[PDB]
């Protein structure tokens, strides 16, 4: 359902052989800053006439090897031709280069072979329906048929608004203009109305065989300079405001593709969210490619493809089609802001709530305070299932770790029925179906602390029944507690928790106020306590997060 | 206890009259990008010889008025002279410009008066112990005594490592060097060992009345070019790695001041945290001024002064000495990451946990989804008191709003005693002392849901007793619920909550699993429900957050 | 000397004539230092430009786009804000304009630097 299928880059700079799936809206990010920039340049060379005329240098070839040929192919999908207007744009120019047998697909390729004597390898653009017999894109002079289809707008991080406005002023009443024109000449008559015009001529005439020297603008009219005025960081957003209005009117007849590199540069965090809303929520930017290091620039992300360039020197690329389902729509904004910062990390530990974050932040601080520097990240997920977070992180090649409590949820409208919520979420990551809800018989005289302890006994009983299902969880880096985190914490530092709280049952007291008591616990936690919790088998997720 | 007291900027560019307190480590941020840049330039003009020799242009004067004089004064504190080594650095150069009566203070001023005929206003640097009779800083030629005290290192956002390395190579064995030197000459003898050297001379000699042409490096030795090699974004951190080692050895005899502008540019989020740890935790950067738009660059902030430039055109500056107390040290990293993003907002709503964030994000989405674009922010605080967050936001001129539940906490080691935790935190913001803990008599047969309902009756009773104390909370934008959020939510949409949950007591069912049930609630919440919750008097904090 | 100037800078003013020079750029340096009832009519007429320029579809649509993006966008025209004197570049009635730059230097330096020795 997207015109842009995938792009292939062969032997171009650090790209040995890289295949990346695509969509209308694409966002690229990762550690390799060189790979992200070369990715945008590889798209410009294929589609931007100004950057393509310069040809390939020796450095652009992969590993500076001129024998290997540079090849950049863009695969397109024309299946939605019946209801896509921009698809008909491409068809009208391609004409007979398509075949009816493969009418759904169309290829746009860039081939380059290097000449030693000419010290210069030219760029030959081919297209066609079949990848085997691509034909040269027809052209006459400095323009070809491809330049009539696609117009590439590259938004530099740093831009002067007055300079770009001078480019758009020309194309963007008459009886009124005539009065302004005659009045413009009225300026020059009053300016001359005098001692300098006559003395510079007497000096010029003796020097060289009328020197009036009027004033600019009045010669060419008021339209020559019409720079804007509002009523550094603020004017950057007005340049985007010009781009939206300009490109639609100027390039309505062709497909416009935006290449936005690092737009968060010299931009406030609040404006980054404003730009993110305009990129995804608004239909103003139909097709763009975005390179960003800013998590706040993805707060409003939806219906986009996320491309992650790996930190390795091989320049491996992992792409994910990020789409928020309608069921998650009521918590979409909360979910995106938490996941946006996790895309840039290397290992993400899925925790439930803030009480786990308060504990883990203190424990990690004593054991390994540089865990975020090396790519670790604590992502808290509350109320929702793990599938949306795991699918996005898995496709992007990000190591995901899950630590959740074994919980039971009472079904509404019926008493005595409890859903196996803790197991179902871990089973959902493995693709298995939700387990049947169970009914446990608790007497009416058993309430409060006595009631909770009996429910814990069912959790331990349920945990033992699915002993093999837990075995599959550990292979998938899923860590399901027997009862909950507080009981696993008691197993690691029971002597410390009893001394810290002086209460004979520290687990019961910790769960009274989970946030406050966890803060009270971490304040009195010893350094050996943090190492004991870290080294304990029940907390293997902390060892997997640091990556030892 | 800090050498840098405050700085005064008068009639310099957009700074009409601005007074900013300072410390050794300073971070500046805000909407006004022009004010932050002019703030760093105002410091360079006072202390950087290279930027000071160019003098003041007409544009540098405030509102382009040359009548008003530009004045930049830096107030210093020399009280810690007995134990501060860098203080003795300044004393050794100032010599007799200090008086013993005001020995604790020293002024460094920049005065500029404009000449119409000379079209140029020079920079006159004065210093002295008394602000009334400042004396010209002694100098001879292009250097003065102040250039011997302070060395300003300005770190540009974009820097080439090889170029800065060429500046530091000179100042950073012999029998080994002698073998490398003779071997270097061995290159040239083997290079000549020939057809080009004789033919270009035959052409040159006929053209003009020996043309051997050897090879660079071999003439000046191997030390001329020694560029580094490791075994774009990665090399930026190595440039900082050079700066730490270079500046300490090169400028050990003088006070080095770093001016770092927008270092998050072209830097990964993980490296920003690495740089933040080096700025605050490490003692490598004793004195610096930091301009940043990145919240991740303040994850490790501590013992620094936060300067916030207001969004207004008057360029108002609010400064806060941010310091984390020892009591908050066990949750310092968790607290900083939440507060770092709140410094850049304009209105911050302090909520307790994520269940409040899940609800507020959905409600705000329907009512005002652009609330973060206009400066709103939801900051969740769990387990800790509000004083640390409110003091930082209040000093920076950021509107702070607090919404918390009226809670009771059981004291450890004793039953029947409950602390008025909900009221104490709101009283702590007003400066009042903690209230005396109360004891409520609950029978042993009353447990579970019946026990919670009796405790709610005490909360309503406690709420009515302190009816006037709640009145002072509303003036301070403190919103204390009578019982909790769930009961206030029932008051706003009771009909909707009963229909959504089908349970006769939706408040009791919502509190069973606060996270999951809140997600279940917001999914079925109507648009009119969000407007009813927003318009209700119990949720006036949402109206104060958007700023209507 | 005091600051960036010394007594020698008050005696001698050095004019360095580069082989390649743009006349319009050097003229912008000398325009400031080189009647009133006439200037007042030119000034009011300069404001008469801006009133007739706005007299309209772009000023309202860019604001609707800006206001939704960020919490009036009229955008007039340069020169009319600072007056006619901001840009007054010359016009005669590459090699020829080089001699006119010397023609400016002779007249400029004598009036501007009459009080000091010009080299």
């Amino acid at each position: 359902s997207s015109k842009f299928s995938n792009i292939t880059i062969k032997n171009f700079r650090n790209f040995e052989k890289v295949n990346i799936n695509l969509d209308n809206k694409n966002v690229i990010f990762g550690m390799n800053d060189i790979g992200k920039t070369n990715f945008l340049y590889a798209l410009r060379f294929l589609l931007d006439k100004e950057i393509r005329k310069f040809g390939f240098n020796k450095s652009d070839y992969h590993k500076h090897d001129t024998s290997k040929k540079i090849e950049i192919i863009l695969t397109l999908d024309l299946s939605n031709y019946e209801k896509d207007e921009d698809t008909k744009k491409l068809i009208s120019v391609v004409k007979g280069a398509r075949t009816s047998a493969n009418a759904d697909v169309f290829y746009i390729a860039l081939e380059s072979k290097y000449d030693d004597k000419e010290l210069y390898g030219n760029i030959i653009l081919k297209w066609g329906s079949e990848l085997d017999n691509l034909i040269d894109i027809p052209g006459r002079g400095n323009i070809n048929a491809l330049d009539n289809v696609f117009k590439v707008i590259y938004i530099n991080p740093l831009v002067d608004l007055d300079k770009l406005f001078a480019q758009n002023k020309k194309y963007i009443d008459e009886g009124i203009l005539n009065n302004i024109k005659s009045l413009t000449d009225q300026v020059n008559q009053q300016i001359g109305e005098k001692g300098f015009q006559q003395e510079i001529t007497s000096e010029y005439r003796s020097l060289k065989k009328s020197i009036e020297l009027k004033s600019e603008m009045a010669i060419k009219g008021f339209f020559s300079d019409i720079i804007p005025y509002i009523k550094d960081g603020r004017r950057k957003m007005l340049s985007y405001s010009i781009y939206n209005y300009l490109a639609k009117k100027k390039y309505e007849d062709k497909i416009v593709i935006y290449l936005i590199e690092e737009p968060e540069i010299s931009l406030h965090r609040s404006m980054q969210i404003a730009l993110s809303k305009q990129l995804f929520e608004q239909s103003t930017y139909k097709y763009f490619f975005l390179s960003t290091h800013s998590p706040e620039l993805l707060y409003e992300m939806d219906n986009t493809r996320l491309i992650r360039v790996h930190s390795t020197e091989k320049v491996v690329c992992s792409s994910h089609m990020y789409n928020v389902e309608e069921a998650y729509g009521s918590v979409k904004k909360k979910l995106n802001k938490a996941l946006s910062s996790a895309l840039f990390a290397e290992r993400v530990l899925l925790i439930e709530g803030p009480s786990e974050k308060i504990l883990f932040e203190k424990v990690l601080d004593e054991v390994e305070p540089e865990y975020e520097l090396n790519g670790g990240f604590l992502l808290e997920v509350g109320g929702t299932y793990f599938n949306h977070y795991v699918c996005t992180l898995n496709d992007l090649g990000i190591t995901h770790i899950i630590k959740t409590d074994n919980d039971l949820k009472s079904k509404k409208g019926k008493k005595g029925v409890y859903e196996l919520l803790g197991l179902n979420r871990c089973l959902n990551l493995l693709g298995r179906e939700n387990l049947d809800e169970i009914t446990i018989d608790i007497p009416e005289d058993i309430k409060g602390k006595k009631k909770k302890e009996r429910l814990n006994e069912r959790k331990k009983e349920i945990f033992k029944q699915y002993k093999n299902e837990v075995g599959e969880f550990l292979g998938e880096r899923i860590y399901l507690s027997e009862i909950d985190l507080e009981n696993d914490l008691y197993s690691a530092i029971g002597e410390s928790m009893k001394r810290i709280f002086e209460n004979e049952d520290p687990v019961h007291y910790l769960q009274k106020s989970k946030l406050f008591n966890m803060v009270e616990l971490v304040n009195n936690l010893s350094t050996k306590d943090c190492f004991d919790v870290f080294e304990h088998e029940k907390f293997a997720c902390l060892k997997e997060l640091v990556g030892s």
